[PDB]
């Protein structure tokens, strides 16, 4: 009831890459019960960022997930209370990212807050050189466990010479209210970068997620 078919969020970030601190403000809007959204971003402090955006870009939104009526929604029925998320982006080249994300809701719109840390990114790697082309298509394992739900991801970074960059995603999810427990479940999700200007500093993204059952 409170997650309408049309929704508005805002978003802050506060974060550090290597050292490097930058803020983030933006506002994303979307249709939550088909699964699509976008969001605008302004580097508001730090930028441009001497970093690939597209680490950035997942911490951007779970509210907008399309779900079968048979699976049900964690997040959809955290509201109007919210939930808040933690993760751990571990990269293939030892780079290592913690988020932390808070959303809430206010006067009918969608409230992120989200602070981000990453270390030891190698200076030549992808990530620091800006060698990245975007997220592969991917698929999050959901899980419940003691009333919070857990996901998995293998992601991928498409690179500028065609090879590829691999990250594990783990993250936790918690609602800030008792609601009825999914069992466990797949995510699937497109998220791309739609347009910027020059040096990254505004930027937006689109995405495109649903829930389904493993088939095993």
């Amino acid at each position: 009831a409170v997650i309408k078919e049309f929704m508005r969020f805002k978003v802050h970030m506060e974060g550090s890459m290597n050292g490097h601190e930058f803020e983030i403000e933006g506002e994303g809007e979307g249709r939550p019960y088909e699964g699509t959204q976008t969001a605008k971003l302004k580097v508001t402090k730090g930028g441009p960022l001497p970093f690939s955006w597209d680490i950035l870009s997942p911490q951007f939104s779970r509210a907008f997930t399309k779900h079968p009526a048979d699976i049900p929604d964690y997040y959809k029925q955290s509201f109007p209370e919210g939930f808040k998320w933690e993760r751990v982006m571990n990269f293939e080249d030892g780079g290592a990212v913690t988020v932390t994300q808070d959303t809430s809701l206010e006067d009918g719109t969608l409230i992120y807050k989200v602070k981000l840390r990453g270390t030891n990114f190698p200076p030549d790697g992808p990530v620091m050189q800006k060698k990245t082309m975007g997220w592969e298509a991917s698929t999050e394992r959901l899980y419940p466990e003691d009333g919070v739900l857990k996901g998995d991801i293998k992601m991928a970074l498409r690179l500028k010479d065609g090879g590829r960059y691999l990250a594990d995603f783990k993250t936790t999810y918690k609602a800030k209210k008792p609601v009825q427990m999914p069992g466990a479940y797949n995510v699937d999700r497109k998220l791309d970068i739609t347009s910027h200007n020059e040096d990254y500093t505004v930027v937006e993204q689109y995405e495109r997620s649903e829930g389904r059952h493993s088939t095993g």
